[PDB]
């Protein structure tokens, strides 16, 4: 398993020490609205790297900070640090065991380690940049954002398959090869993936300019059991996020990824739909690591360890393992 | 005033008439996905006048007519009815009860009726301009679009407001009352804690932007932007509810605005429902069994056959199926 450990200090509303293990698997993170969930896929942001406040909900870098409570005095230090097990050597850093720490002050200060050794933003940044960790909408998808690459413009979504294709002269000419390539196989997927998840129906990839695989965008077709090929406009809320789901399978499948994070992508699911997309998710999860946020049945079912984070005192998270026959409450 | 009745010919997935019958109180929608129930939400924006396309999830306006599926073909003209009690005279017609008619051909025509006599568009826009309905953000919230206020910027803030209020001097005792109530219906909905909203420039009205200040029971005052999916949803949903106050309309739709919501704000937000429904009926798609509980009557939308949504009245024991878990 790639993630070993995550430890949280003082990062928003952890203002006490957690530490979390990871298994193998389908690690699920459950609990009340405003508990701490959330926040947990941000430190995983954070540590890897992000550079964006408002991309972690906040804006300056110090709103990451637990700021207090009535409870509690603010604190002036946050600490995040990730511990990944990389015997295969995914990472281009030649260590068994890599941790990569990040620090931000009250003052606006920051530290960054790797293996406890202290660098720059740059090398935590340079050292992902091609494992795949930790891009929105590839392998980390935020709460209420699956439909991203739906909404996005056909010519964007050309560029997230270039980046996941490893993509002038006959190099262009080979750029174009590896382009067509990838976008075959994402395409082969997603056509199968969406049948597996809808119990049926299809759907399909378009190259919007046929002429130019430098400029083209591409389209997103689908169809749903028993149903017209209409615009992916008309489709509903559920069958959208479904499809989105589908389409973000496919792609993990061609470039795989060390883990992926899912902030509650099955809120718009009915019963049936959930649990085929538990069931793929736990098949798939044999390949890629999946850290999950849910609030749904089926999902925790599929769970190979269930969080539970709480927030009994006023503004502190709390996480502790939970099993499900006593998690009835956290139960959508 | 309130909706009596909606008649759905041809109407995106709706290739058969299905005519809904409505109480005062809290009507849910229920169903599976891809079933027909958003549909219906259009349905209402369609036939109160909507002019986008695009605000129906279509291209163009032929999109909404049924298009066919696996088992039927495509139709050529789409038409919903609305029936309203006019009792009270809320609408300016001297007729009890009101209807309004709205048809789209594939061929391009269209026809608009108020009490079947034949009329514009701008005469059911008209119709409805002191009514306050189907207004996104206020007297109907799409599927995913709860947070609508909230994520707007301060100064497109105020101009739901201005549409809340009656768009001199106007907005801020619109504004003023809304405020006082959001403090209220913020606790009662949380179970505690404080909100309030503030005007960025108090000395010019036709320009300051709104800022909303939300601080859930014990936590400490950060940027709402902060605050959690779930926390965000019902401070919008508490904005909402203090709109309505104010502004109150004879109906409102609501479509799965609690999706963020964990158990027991569910609870909390469909008892508010209930007890707000005193003064407007309201319309809700809904796969939580908190608002399933409070609901007056159940209907529930299936396609039985290929891409075709019927509805029929049903049993809360007997949905099991369709409550989220
Ligand atoms: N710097 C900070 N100091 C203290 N608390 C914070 C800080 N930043 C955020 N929080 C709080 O952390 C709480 C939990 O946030 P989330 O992790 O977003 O909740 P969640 O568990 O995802 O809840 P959902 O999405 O409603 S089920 C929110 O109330 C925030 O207000
Ligand atoms: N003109 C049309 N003809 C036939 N079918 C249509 C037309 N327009 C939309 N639809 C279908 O309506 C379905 C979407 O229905 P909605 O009413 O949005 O679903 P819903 O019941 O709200 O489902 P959710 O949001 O997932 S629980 C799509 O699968 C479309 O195929
Ligand atoms: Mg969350
Ligand atoms: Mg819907």
């Amino acid at each position: 398993m790639f993630l070993k450990r995550l430890d949280v200090i003082g990062f928003k509303s952890f203002a006490d020490r957690v530490s979390i293990e990871f298994v193998p698997g389908v690690t699920a993170v459950v609990g009340p609205n405003g508990s701490g969930k959330s926040n947990i896929t941000d430190a995983i942001r954070w540590v890897l790297g992000e550079q964006s406040a408002k991309s972690l909900r906040g804006a300056k870098m110090e709103d990451v900070i637990f700021a207090g409570s009535e409870s509690r005095k603010p604190l002036n230090v946050a600490e995040v640090t990730i511990t990944l097990d990389n015997e295969d050597g995914f990472l281009p850093l030649e260590y068994q065991e890599v941790s990569v720490t990040r620090r931000v002050y009250r003052s606006g200060e920051s530290e960054f380690f790797i293996n406890r050794q202290p660098c720059r933003l740059k090398d935590i940044v340079d050292l992902f940049l091609d494992s795949g960790l930790g891009k929105e909408a590839f392998s980390i998808i935020g709460q209420g954002r699956v439909e991203e690459i739906l909404s996005s413009k056909p010519e964007e979504r050309r560029t997230i398959f270039e980046e996941a294709a490893g993509v002038g002269g006959g190099s262009g000419e080979e750029m174009k090869k590896r382009f067509l390539t990838t976008f075959e196989q994402i395409r082969a997927h997603f056509g199968e993936v969406f049948g597996e998840l809808f119990g049926g129906g299809r759907a399909d990839l378009r190259l919007t300019d046929p002429n130019d695989l430098l400029e083209t965008g591409i389209d997103i077709v689908a169809q749903p059991p028993g149903k017209k090929l209409q615009h992916l406009s008309l489709l509903s809320g559920g069958e959208r996020a479904l499809t989105a789901i589908a389409l973000l399978f496919s792609i993990l499948k061609v470039r795989p990824v060390p883990f992926c994070v899912l902030d509650q992508v099955e809120a718009a699911l009915d019963e049936a739909n959930v649990q085929r997309y538990a069931q793929y998710l736990k098949r798939f999860s044999r390949d890629t690591q999946f850290i999950v946020i849910t609030h749904r049945k089926g999902t925790m079912e599929e769970a190979d360890v269930l969080y539970g984070v709480t927030m009994q005192e006023s503004g502190v998270s709390k996480l502790v393992s939970v099993r499900l026959e006593d998690s009835k409450e956290l139960v959508r």
